């Protein structure tokens, strides 16, 4: 029994970890800064992660380790089992700090550099229009269910299509608000609320329709390429540049370009370029395709890319937890999520990406590409909530190395939906 | 000469890095945050590390990268170049966000998790007597170079002699500044800009004699020891426990350790056991404490104690520069330090620190230590800032397998210097 591991730790250890947090949640003590935040944090996201991920039909087909943490910390916040101290040290540390802007900036930027510059270039003539085919076909989907249920074309395309087809919390939720706020002028709060239960509705049926995806895949041999995403030649000319050996300067390097592509998108949105028109341009936007520009443009090296690349495989695989139980603590509320649980809402979120699955599908076959895997990689990936969730749709399916697929169509299909959702947010109201 | 390498990144991606720093800088526009902070701080750190670095004279006694980069940092601060906005992201990424003790508890870990239990275990029995010893003599010498120059003896053991003999500025200054407030019940700043000036002659001079000490050693055959410090049959037995394989949840259970550890201190010496007897303990001594037994329990498995070591290593070998830009912005006031440089000081100075090197020399001859290597290891690179002297004089000198030896010295006579300032405070008021 002592040989399990909860997060990497031998039991004992992290009885040791969880007395020191008994210890200081009972004695009322705790730096309210980083380290009061970090050392809650890791702890309650280390054992209700591991309880999620070995609870059997959550893990399998509800989202695991991120929806269960999440959901159980806002539990706790809303139970009162957290110490005002507690959740004065997780605000703070994702809310002064701004935590969750450096995660997804080092996530950005890690999946945009990943990749090669010759593969990105071969794969944006072909992969981005699947993509917006996905997106247009959710859209349809969604118009029709919603003139079926009576819901106004203008409050789907404001609250049900864009957040659940764009990316997760971190990015797809917040930016949306922010732009819902300075175009409409109305409250972000409920908006926020009511995209966030709908958005986590959707992780759901994503994972599941995965799933019944790759079962109806495995009936069917063909338009199914288990494992490879083209149907030419499965790119029979590929070659590979060159990659050295990693240490742990070029980590660094990736965590500065990382912070300086941030930053530039910052400038770049708020005082040099705020609008190419009537439309504004939000900074995830901006930095997607600054790093983008900087993978094309060569003067990153391969070391340097794969050190970005390893910074967002350390990011995603061990701080993703923390991130989940500061989320559940800062941008989540039990009551109104239930009240956001209605079967016209859950139906019509089904709807949505029942849409998206088949126009990415048919997008893929017209370009080119396997259609179910198609499916996987884009409309699912983008439906889902995108980094945690990702890496669950990918799990629930039996196919797993299409990674950087999915990585990229999270952050490019999150810079295209905050694109289109300024601009049909200006062309409203 | 586009190949030359600065930060460990070719000169068009940090020619990049900088246009993005002064497009910030001229539009005025730069998050207030973790993101923004590191955005300055990295291209800040790197720029003016790679300049100390290069410059011959000041590379190879006066200070490395650390003293030119907070040096640099201060001017920049004091000449008004650094705009208020910048100068907010800064203070909030070193004060708000108190990222200046999540790098000390990740230091603290590092070191002294790092050693192997039975070597700890064995070595303490000899070591700690001659940081003891040489602790000792520096006190001795200051006593009497002060009662030559007329300071008073309570007035140098307060500001000279502790200051320099403790830690770095992250340990050993502003714990040292907490409990003279706390007992004496002075003036905090006053006594820390004292403190922090004679810390940097002291460092000085600390390279200065470990360069001398290495000719002298080179000179005569019968105290150098030849970069071991040990002379009993030169380990003609020993065993070390095969580490097996590292990985990224070996490196965050080496986080979640660091963090855990300096939560349980902080919660032992605030509430649990703030005086042992009539002398207040430190929550960064408790941390030491905390983290020895831990070593010694055996609790951590190699693998764990692996991964601390190479967390240990990332910070201090590239978040150095960033917490040096950080602590010249926010904790360096060049007004009061350059008051503080004068004759009698640096003759003190000076005078402590040998005082202190013939004491360690004494107790490691003692105990069976090398003269000259023990005389290295305590003495000098605890008279040093502790996490960058130790590195700068290691580097003086010829010697650098004595970089375990150096850590666990400048952490761990932190710690006992925290207690012995702590008992002086009381005893004098
Ligand atoms: C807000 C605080 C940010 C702290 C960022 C810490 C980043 C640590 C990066 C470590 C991963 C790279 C080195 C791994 C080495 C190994 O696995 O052996």
């Amino acid at each position: 029994l002592l040989g399990f591991k909860i997060f990497g730790m031998p039991l004992p250890l992290y009885a040791f970890a969880l007395i020191t947090l008994l210890l200081s949640h009972f004695y009322n003590a705790l730096p309210t800064d980083i380290v009061g935040g970090f050392a809650i944090m890791f702890i309650i996201g280390a054992i209700f992660g591991e309880i999620g991920k070995r609870l059997p039909i959550f893990n399998k087909y509800i989202g695991g380790a991120p929806v269960m943490i999440f959901l159980v910390a806002a539990y706790f916040v809303y139970a009162g089992i957290f110490t005002q101290k507690e959740i004065d040290a997780i605000s703070n540390v994702m809310d002064k700090s701004n935590f969750l802007n450096l995660f997804i900036a080092v996530l950005i930027t890690g999946a945009i550099l990943s990749v090669n510059r010759r593969l990105l270039l071969k794969s944006l003539l072909g992969y981005i229009p699947t993509i917006l085919m996905g997106i247009v076909g959710a859209s349809i989907f969604g118009i029709a269910i919603g003139l079926v249920f009576g819901i106004p074309v203008d409050r789907i395309m404001m609250l049900y299509v864009l957040p659940i087809m764009g990316g997760g919390n971190g990015a797809g939720a917040v930016p949306l608000s922010e732009i819902y706020h300075s175009v409409t002028g109305r409250s972000r709060e409920e908006y926020y609320s009511t995209a966030i239960a709908i958005l986590t509705i959707a992780n759901i049926f994503a994972i599941v329709f995965a799933a019944v995806l790759d079962i109806i895949g495995k009936k069917h041999t063909w338009l199914s390429g288990e494992g490879e995403l083209v149907r030419k030649a499965s790119f029979k000319v590929e070659e590979d540049e060159k990659t050295g050996q990693i240490t742990h300067r070029e980590t660094a390097v990736g965590l500065v370009l990382s912070t300086t592509c941030f930053l530039l998108a910052y400038v770049v949105a708020k005082k040099i370029l705020p609008s190419i028109g009537g439309v504004a341009i939000h900074y995830f936007a901006w930095m997607v395709l600054i790093v983008a520009a900087l993978n094309a443009s060569g003067l990153c090296s391969p070391e340097i890319k794969a050190g970005a690349k390893r910074l967002s495989d350390f990011f995603s695989k061990q701080l993703l937890w923390v991130l989940m139980v500061g989320v559940g603590v800062c941008y989540t509320d039990l009551q109104e999520i239930i009240n956001a649980i209605t079967f016209a809402n859950v139906v019509i979120a089904a709807i949505i990406v029942i849409g998206a699955v088949l126009g990415a599908a048919i997008g893929g076959w017209l370009m080119g590409f396997f259609p179910i895997e198609s499916a996987i990689t884009a409309g699912l990936c983008m439906a889902n909530r995108g980094g945690s969730g990702d890496l669950e749709v990918l799990s629930a399916c039996n196919r797993m190395n299409l990674i950087s697929y999915a990585q990229i169509s999270s952050r490019l299909g999150g810079g295209i939906v905050l694109v289109i959702a300024s601009i049909v947010f200006g062309m409203m109201i």
